[PDB]
């Protein structure tokens, strides 16, 4: 019902987020989507993240805490949710604690650092639809084209390999301690942890998730 997806950038969280959404009918709350949408439409609550997402840095904890707080207040609460990209720092995890939001599962998408850069530099997306591709690991039917609309695919500005390394460094510094954060909470019986082998093909990763959830 209420689960958190953890993992290094490019571990595959967003890909498996689409599957968990359809299989179990819980909404996907992705801070990356909401910010990129707020920037695209110039929405006051998020448009400020433009220059710093393109730089590969993290958004101020307060700005995403409020956007998540506003997004969770929209949905019907027992529909559940599927957090993808949040929490990303210890203060963001403490915000959910203070706000009385307990989770049922934490799913860790473990992937070696040696795959991270290649997964992200090879990523292409269809921005209007959110569809995600990889040149090698999950390619479109036609090169550079979107499978549904035929429009020329795009590469996100922060998917430049240099910005990726800035992101991978910042992930190890600010976001990786959430693995020990929520593993301690699982050991306290406040949630249920689960590590997932993110190196498998997407077919098997989606199978491993099915066995963990239901
Ligand atoms: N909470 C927050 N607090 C502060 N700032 C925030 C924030 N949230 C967002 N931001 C801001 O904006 C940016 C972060 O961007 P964000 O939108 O949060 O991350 P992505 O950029 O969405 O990165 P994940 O880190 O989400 O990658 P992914 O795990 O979803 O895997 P994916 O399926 O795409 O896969 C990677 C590529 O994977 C390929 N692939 C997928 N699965 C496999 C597989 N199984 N085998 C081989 N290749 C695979 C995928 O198809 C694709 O090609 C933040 O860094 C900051 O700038």
């Amino acid at each position: 019902m209420r689960i958190i997806l953890l993992g290094a950038p490019g571990a595959g969280k967003g890909t498996q987020a689409q599957f968990i959404m359809e299989k179990y009918g819980i909404p996907q709350i992705s801070t990356g989507d909401m910010l990129r949408a707020a920037v695209k439409s110039g929405s006051e609550l998020g448009k400020q993240a433009k220059d710093i997402m393109d730089a590969g840095k993290l958004v101020t904890d307060e700005l995403v805490i409020a956007l998540v707080r506003e997004r969770i207040c929209q949905e019907d609460s027992r529909n559940g949710f599927l957090l993808d990209g949040f929490p990303r720092t210890i203060p963001q995890a403490d915000a959910m604690k203070e706000a009385g939001i307990n989770v049922d599962y934490v799913l860790e998408f473990d992937v070696p650092d040696e795959l991270i850069v290649d997964r992200i530099v090879g990523r292409r997306v269809h921005a209007p639809s959110g569809r995600v591709y990889h040149v090698k690991f999950n390619p479109p039917k036609v090169e550079g084209k979107d499978d549904v609309t035929g429009e020329e695919l795009t590469t996100r500005k922060d998917d430049q390999e240099e910005t990726v390394r800035k992101r991978l460094v910042e992930y190890h510094q600010m976001t990786a301690p959430l693995i020990g954060y929520y593993s301690k909470e699982a050991e306290a019986g406040n949630t249920k942890y689960a590590k997932v082998d993110g190196t498998k093909p997407v077919c098997e990763v989606r199978a491993d998730l099915e066995k963990i959830l239901g």
